[PDB]
């Protein structure tokens, strides 16, 4: 008769990394890093994004004639913009606080265009001005959401306009100021020199004066146009007053829906698909705590790491070599129902077996460990992306260094955690096997003979019921004291 | 004769969490998180705070007529301000670089008011202006710390004034510019059109021109007042010059004391205590590495975590059940003098004991562990809290993201550290018990018989001195070697 | 005849720190923190720095007469500047966006000065102005890279100038505006009142008006000069137009070489030495992952921490005290071959030996642990250091807070890592020795008698070949079973 204690081995080729060893083959493993994507731009939670195409945000809001497909725009989940859009400001100029406007748009999901100043109200001025830069079918034209005021006859009276925000939400209003190239242009367009443009709300007070100077020609013109924006609160009034050089708004954008959104810089096209996580390269469908696809992401997505491999060991170490010995020589390829178990060879045949309580405890421990590593990570809606102007380099560097530092910290945390946990579980398995061996040895006492390979040779004749009692921890030592004593002394 | 090796158990119900198991009952535990406060706003280090009430910082510094109780304020530890103060700028207008001024006030603990420009020196102007917006008992009034200059007769001469900073410390000076509603108001107040206000120091050069336009009525007036502030260095001069629309200062604020302070947004009223860490909800009396009361604190306070439980295990696992058995079947409820011990049973009675060396070593190790966990955390006087305007949303988002990232980093660190250290301790105790058993077995050798439940049956007769020796570590094997061989063979 | 198992001891006094106990003496240890430096300012990768001396960046770029040595500066690796330089703006004034220019200079390694507007093209103006502030050898002078335009006779015509950037790279151009003290000075210099300065590029449009007011006297003058700068793109034009108060540039700075440089604030002088890492206190010459010299470094430098000691244990605990006993009583001073070994004593002699397999496994384990700790840290180039004005205190506080937080996080990480891995290394060594003892006992079975101090006593007579077989792992139990059974019973 004979009983042996050993562990389980299979044909797996999965390897993990520990703090003491590299490339350790294991029976089972779990990957906690996602490295794949579908390479497509899809809908987020069932709502399609807003595809700007070759247009810019300023061109969309101002009403560029080449962006006429965006006159009415439905609800969106995020905005897709090209890195260097072509159709922006057709008339050369600037746009004050552009990055602030984009950041505000990062948390707006829908707009509603409202006619706040009808074009026909300017009954004392000419409202049909145009330029060759914003030309449609050769003929000169202008922005579709703005009105250009010009003298009627040889008179430019004071232009006054007001609007009381009775819409129901905050309103975004954009106006502009014209900077001509020479005094002849100023006198031909506005008939007076020394003009002003005045805009004032309950919390805003701005006055601007045109600048007349020769400038390098952009898009064929030496003139410029400066645009400004404001947010009109509910039940608040905006006033306009100008003696010349005023580009007046005809529409105002009301914030109809609010939420978490962002601007994605991409050159692709929307495709028919759905997802819950979106990256500039493609969507992610995963349930793991890490990924290394792209730092910029929109939606509820796992943390981003600069790691090419993060594998948690779950099973034992694969050292399969092997009367039949025990755990000392190596693992077993015949035990296919548990991690740790027994092996017996008596008169009524032989065979393998598997201990239940120890395997259950080890399995529960490993499951708790992996769940604790996974669920201890906070996931929220992250839309990390910001634009800075050419005079805001220090702020941009600060933002970049902050993101880089946090990324490095989390990379170090994940790597060290996995490296140490793999070593601990590998030692845990050996400790469990040794504990089972010690328990069996203590329960058997002097009635058996050790062999040095994890196997015990019995002195008495142990049948199947006695082996079952041994495996279940119900061995009756007194029942075999007299029997085993005779052979031991002989 | 029996001598058993075991550990201590009690009737505790405290539970700790490890990385392999959850809700593990322990004999002793230590809490390293505090979740309680007294809910009272009250003194920091013996210095009462500055309670503004319904007044804002701008209203206090300018001298709003509704804040006359603040015209002479003593030392303070921190400033208490409401979220939306009611008595600020009685005259509608704006304040330039308001948030920078508040940040500067975050490091000032006392002000001294110095009369730098007496009201009676303006002998060629009228210095009794007022408005219905700032009215006391119905009659018009004005800010108590500034002078409104108006034409005398029908002339407004050029106004000049200067001050040389001979006070011994840095001084804060505030001036304002008036923006009328129409030309008639400008003519009846200053008699001139196209005026300027010039303020200049060694490192400052500012000139402003009033803007005349129709604006929505706030507090009944279409006019606005714009205020600016500067910091005048020691032995430096400030120059004022204006042809109209100048609100001139009468007082200056010199920084008498400097230190660490802050602005707390609460709606409560000062009460009586003597604390050292203040939160907007209440005070904290703690000696623990962490807390979860409120993020924004003033003083030296523990690190803030988004954790509801952080308990460190400092004792053994509580297995209640135990002739008398050993550590195989569980712990003892009758050994009340230590962690690891013995239990002997000879003809002269049977009682418990306690090994002192092992218990002392384990106690020292656990104490060093907890002190290493607690004492490596750096604590310092932190006054987190900053303010941003409507046109600085990117900066606000950057600040919030930085604070949140650091908070999650520390949360993960603390939770993982506690989870691992609990397993380390629970394995340490079992290893110590195993080592004690192994040492006793090795020094006893063949003279005893094992029983598999943790204790030994003696072959000779062991009196009290022999048990004292085996506990001591000076058991004499040759003394009983001949006697032991006699009964072992039989 | 007996054989013992023990470990290695020596005369070292190195000390390490663990999490359960402090001040542990180890046989071997590794220091991973450098605390030393040369104390000199040297050349980075063979390229000497730019020594500004008593000059500022503005003084060097504008051409202060005292800073006449920095007119043909060659390529540099980093810039050395003083905290309060003496030779800056000789004529009192300001410099708009000075900090942005200083930040841009941290990514430029060479400037080429090209003449864009020669001083002789101003045929209708006087270009020989000067002041007593910027005086050389008593006679008045001015900046060497700037031109002061004044009236010729009693006329100041419209001054126009332009330049097309055909140099081959981006250009840095600096201009200025003069602010006089009284109308008499303005009439004496420019003959016109109500002048302007206009500067325009493809993406820039600026207009300035002189300010005439009485100011405190700095350097003997009540007048100021305001300087501004731009970055001209390739194939772009800059236009200058002025009716007065224009300080036109004569040279433009071409970015000839771009890289990663920085500005170091020091009061020292350059010395003849080479280095790869530079700090304001000296140069670092290391391979270690950490240092604690100075937070601000330029080059490839280890991470900075606030620790005074970081030592990794790579050996055993030094407990030297010893028939010869084994590992129960202490280490051995005579077994200088490895870490773990045996001592044998038979009739053919006695001596010490070592087990090569276990020692090698432990050695590669410790080496792998050390390499894992050191190599996982990411290093790169970062010229840490930024400047902020007096109105940007919140931004400076944000930068300081972020840097301090990251430094604290990394210090905590390194300290806890060192403690836990030291503990695990000591436990590793103890477990290895115990495993060797268990292996020998298992292989030798009943032919030997245990003694309790790590030594076995053979029942048979074991010669040198049998001892070598025991060390080898090929001890033949049946070959000695018959003889060993005879002596044991008697
Ligand atoms: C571990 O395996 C990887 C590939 O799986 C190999 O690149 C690396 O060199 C291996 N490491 C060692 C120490 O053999
Ligand atoms: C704007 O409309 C609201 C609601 O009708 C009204 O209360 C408010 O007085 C209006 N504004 C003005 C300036 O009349
Ligand atoms: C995403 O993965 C889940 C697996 O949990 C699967 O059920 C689902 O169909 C997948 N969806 C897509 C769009 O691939
Ligand atoms: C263990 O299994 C044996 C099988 O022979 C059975 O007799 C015994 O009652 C079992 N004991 C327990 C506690 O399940
Ligand atoms: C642990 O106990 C708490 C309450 O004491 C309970 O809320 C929680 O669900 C328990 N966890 C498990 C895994 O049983
Ligand atoms: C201001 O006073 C100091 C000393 O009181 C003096 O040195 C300085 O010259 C004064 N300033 C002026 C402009 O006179
Ligand atoms: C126990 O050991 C100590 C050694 O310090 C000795 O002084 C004492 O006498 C011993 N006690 C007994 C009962 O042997
Ligand atoms: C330790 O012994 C070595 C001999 O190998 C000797 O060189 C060294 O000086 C000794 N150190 C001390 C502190 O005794
Ligand atoms: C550890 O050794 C150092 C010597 O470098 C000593 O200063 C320190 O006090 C020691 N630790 C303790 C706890 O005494
Ligand atoms: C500047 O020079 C480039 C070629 O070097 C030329 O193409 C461009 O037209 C020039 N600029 C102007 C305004 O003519
Ligand atoms: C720097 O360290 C290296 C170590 O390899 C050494 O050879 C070299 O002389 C050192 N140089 C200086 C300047 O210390
Ligand atoms: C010991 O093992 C080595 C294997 O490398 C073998 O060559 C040698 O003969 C063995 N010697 C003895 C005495 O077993």
């Amino acid at each position: 008769d004979q009983i042996c204690i050993g562990y389980h081995a299979n044909n797996s080729t999965e390897t993990v990394d520990t703090i003491l060893e590299r490339n350790v083959t294991v029976t089972h493993a779990k990957d906690i890093l996602e490295k794949t994507h579908n390479g497509k731009l899809c809908k987020l939670n069932g709502i399609p994004p807003l595809e700007l195409g070759d247009c810019s945000i300023a061109g969309w809001l101002l009403g560029n004639p080449e962006c006429d497909r965006l006159l009415s725009v439905p609800e969106w989940s995020y905005i897709m913009e090209k890195e260097n859009p072509r159709d922006g400001l057709c008339y050369p100029g600037s746009f004050n606080d552009y990055e602030e406007l984009k950041h505000l748009l990062s948390s707006v999901k829908h707009f509603e265009k409202v006619k706040i100043l009808p074009k026909d109200r300017w009954t004392q001025h000419t409202t049909t001005g145009g330029s060759r830069a914003c030309a449609v079918s050769g003929e000169p034209s202008f922005f579709r959401n703005m009105v250009w005021l010009t003298k009627k006859g040889s008179n430019y009276p004071v232009a006054k306009g007001s609007y009381n925000n009775t819409s129901g939400e905050q309103m975004l209003i954009i106006w502009g100021v014209h900077h001509p190239n020479d005094e002849t242009e100023q006198r031909t367009l506005y008939q007076n020199v020394g003009t002003y443009v005045s805009v004032g709300t309950s919390t805003l007070n701005k006055r601007s004066t045109p600048d007349i100077a020769t400038r390098p020609k952009v898009n064929g013109l030496g003139s410029r146009m400066e645009f400004s924006w404001t947010l009109l609160d509910m039940w608040d009034t905006i006033n306009f007053e100008s003696t010349g050089n005023l580009i007046a708004p005809e529409y105002g954008f009301k914030i109809s829906k609010r939420g978490s959104s962002g601007i994605m810089k991409t050159e692709g096209t929307l495709e028919n698909c759905e997802t819950k996580c979106q990256t500039p390269l493609g969507a992610i469908n995963t349930t793991l705590p890490f990924h290394n696809v792209h730092p910029l992401t929109i939606g509820e997505c796992p943390k981003y790491v600069k790691s090419e491999k993060l594998v948690l060991a779950t099973g034992l170490r694969n050292v399969p070599q092997i009367a039949i010995a025990g755990f000392i020589e190596g693992g077993w390829q015949g035990m296919v129902d548990g991690w740790y178990g027994y092996h017996h060879s008596n008169d009524q045949g032989s065979g393998y077996a598997a201990d239940k309580e120890s395997t259950q405890k080890a399995f529960d421990g490993i499951t708790n460990k992996v769940n604790s590593v996974i669920e201890k990570m906070n996931t929220q809606f992250e839309a990390v992306g910001k634009e800075f102007s050419n005079l805001e380099r220090r702020l941009e560097n600060l933002n970049k260094k902050m993101e880089d530092g946090f990324l490095d910290v989390w990379t170090y945390n994940a790597e060290l955690l996995v490296l140490m946990e793999n070593e601990r579980t590998l030692d845990f398995h050996d400790s469990n096997v040794k504990n089972l061996y010690d328990k069996v040895r203590m329960q058997l006492r002097d009635n058996v003979k050790e062999l040095g390979n994890g196997c015990f040779e019995f002195y008495h004749k142990c049948d199947d019921e006695c082996m079952n009692s041994v495996k279940n921890g119900t061995y009756d030592y007194p029942k075999y004291e007299e029997e085993s004593k005779l052979n031991r002394n002989e």
